[PDB]
């Protein structure tokens, strides 16, 4: 579970989500995935957490 | 990832957490694991949703 671009709100509690675009499917730890178009679809994890995963690097 | 017991608060936004206890580890999506040598490991992560049950 990694995220190159985790964006959080400036507030309490912290609300963060991963904006990474993955091709064709979201990573393993994602519960809600939104993919635009089909094969190579553009998939985004909608999951909101109170924190961020370390970068994919 | 999975969770058999997920307690979320009734707020907006929702605040959820897994209370599951494992002997020496947390599930795979867990950022923050607290283990107590009592055996009791549990994930402290707070999120807006719940993983599907492990069972």
């Amino acid at each position: 579970p990694c995220c190159d671009s985790c964006v959080c709100t400036k507030s309490i509690p912290p609300q963060c989500h991963c904006t990474n675009i993955r091709l064709n499917s979201c990573h393993s730890g994602c519960k809600s995935c939104l993919c635009t178009f089909s094969i190579p679809g553009s998939c985004r994890c909608l999951d909101i957490a109170n924190f961020c995963y370390k970068p994919c690097k």
